[PDB]
């Protein structure tokens, strides 16, 4: 048995996130430093309004993906790590999942760093003392302790951060535009003086940004509110109501702040708003500086935990269920996380983001296909928590699914500027014949699937 209280399906009465609340999580989750860099650097290849469009477009494809990748977790309260067990093996899933937990972990050390930079700036603008690594750990530590309260803290922190972040940001735009003596419409076309990058690969850079979160949303959305006695058509509006809520959370948030990153770049030559606003205004008081840094901290806190730390936690406590618990998995993930020292990664994000999509594109495709197409949403919780059952395949690993991943990865390379969308679609489509083959050796359903509601 692989079950323990932390890695267990989430009972109907334990669910706490409705559609408005999930939006309140996503709005604050989209407000984060890294989108300044991406959308800023985008101004090299396109002008600001197009970048906003590449953001809105990229935000929207992510949501279309969320609608499908979230549907099993909402209905059945299960993990990401647990859910991968279906098409890949019970252990074979560890292969893509280790790929993915690493990614998740990479973002965690990056943002803890940005957070640390902020806190270190606040202090040295007071105490002149400027030690960063201590502030790194301390922040890593602070996130861990606030992550202990799982989605409960997250949900309360993001609803209050959201408007504050929203206001600090609208203010930010005012300060720039004003202090530069420029209208909104004027800045909107000042960019794009070095074309070459396809607009498709632009959209693909923002899609490739959230793909880790989108693919493994489970760990967030297994907490959303569901009515067990709906129907096919009431379940679909429910999925859609949640999917709609994520759109209204991440789009307007990442459009306003994407715009700020782009604006910074285009007005002053730097993606970092500290610099762009400081110059344009010609210095700022120590208070109003500290503010900005409180923002970065508030903006890092609203994104890092929920998006980067939750999912390796659940990966640990659910693979080694007697060794790790959620809280203990959080401690081990944040330590490993910081010991990856991701702040030394050579390059820029865009190409990395272009990497992230085409690396997990087939993974999202194989999971959507297994659950929706092959099995028709008809799953067995019982077998997901047991070493030997209908998800054990060949001695714990489903090599055919690992085969479909490779093949689909290959085909993905045949369309470099659309890598992600071909690899997903390829994996999606190939899983079907591959699974209709495996079904001749192994069963796709189980009698024990009637105990599903016992868990809930
Ligand atoms: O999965 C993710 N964890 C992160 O921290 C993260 C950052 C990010 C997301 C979208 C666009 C951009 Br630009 C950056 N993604
Ligand atoms: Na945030």
């Amino acid at each position: 048995s692989l079950l323990n209280p932390s890695n267990a399906p989430t009972r109907y009465a334990e669910r706490s996130v409705g559609p408005f609340s999930l939006a309140a999580i996503w709005f604050a989750m989209a407000i984060q430093v890294a989108i300044f860099i991406a959308a800023g650097q985008m101004t090299s290849s396109f002008q600001v309004w197009q970048v906003i469009v590449a953001i809105a477009a990229g935000c929207t494809i992510a949501v279309i993906l969320l609608f499908f990748t979230q549907s099993a977790a909402i209905r059945w309260g299960i993990n990401f790590t647990v859910a991968a067990r279906m098409p890949f093996g019970i252990r074979g899933s560890l292969i893509p999942i280790t790929l993915k937990a690493l990614l998740s972990l990479f973002w965690f050390g990056f943002q803890t760093w940005l957070g640390a930079l902020a806190l270190d700036e606040i202090t040295r603008l007071l105490t002149g003392f400027t030690n960063l690594p201590l502030w790194i750990v301390i922040f890593g530590a602070i996130q861990v302790v606030t992550t202990f309260y799982g989605i409960t803290f997250i949900r309360w922190m993001n609803v209050f951060a959201s408007p504050v972040l929203l206001a600090m940001g609208v203010y930010m735009v005012y300060l720039m535009l004003d202090g530069a003596d420029v209208s909104l419409g004027e800045v909107m076309s000042m960019g794009g003086e070095n074309p070459g990058m396809p607009f498709s690969t632009a959209i693909m850079i923002f899609v490739g940004g959230w793909i880790a979160v989108v693919v493994s949303i489970h760990d967030i959305v297994k907490e959303c509110k569901v009515d067990p006695n709906a129907s096919r058509e009431g379940q679909t509006k429910a999925d859609a109501r949640y999917a709609t809520a994520q759109w209204l959370g991440m789009v307007p948030a990442s459009i306003i702040f994407g715009f700020i990153g782009a604006a910074s770049m285009v007005l002053v030559g730097e993606w970092n708003p500290v610099i762009a606003i400081t110059e344009v205004v010609g210095g700022v008081s120590i208070p109003m500086a500290i503010l900005f840094q409180v923002f970065v901290l508030l903006a890092t806190w609203s994104t890092n935990p929920a998006a980067n730390l939750l999912s390796p936690a659940y990966t640990l406590c659910s693979t080694f269920p007697r060794v790790f618990t959620f809280k203990t998995g959080v401690i081990v993930s944040a330590v490993v996380g910081l010991l990856m020292m991701p702040w030394q990664f050579a390059g820029v994000l865009n190409t990395f983001l272009n990497l992230l999509a085409s690396a997990l594109g087939p993974l999202a495709g194989i999971m959507i296909s297994d659950y929706f197409l092959v099995r028709r949403r008809r799953i067995s919780l019982h077998d997901l928590y047991r070493t030997k059952g209908i998800y054990t395949y060949w001695r714990g690993v489903n090599w055919v699914a690992l085969a479909v991943y490779a093949v689909a990865l290959a085909v993905s390379f045949l369309t470099p500027d659309l890598m992600f969308v071909t690899g997903l679609i390829a994996a999606l489509l190939l899983h079907i014949p591959a699974m209709r083959w495996v079904a001749k050796t192994f069963p796709l359903f189980s009698e024990a699937e009637s105990r599903n509601e016992d868990y809930l």
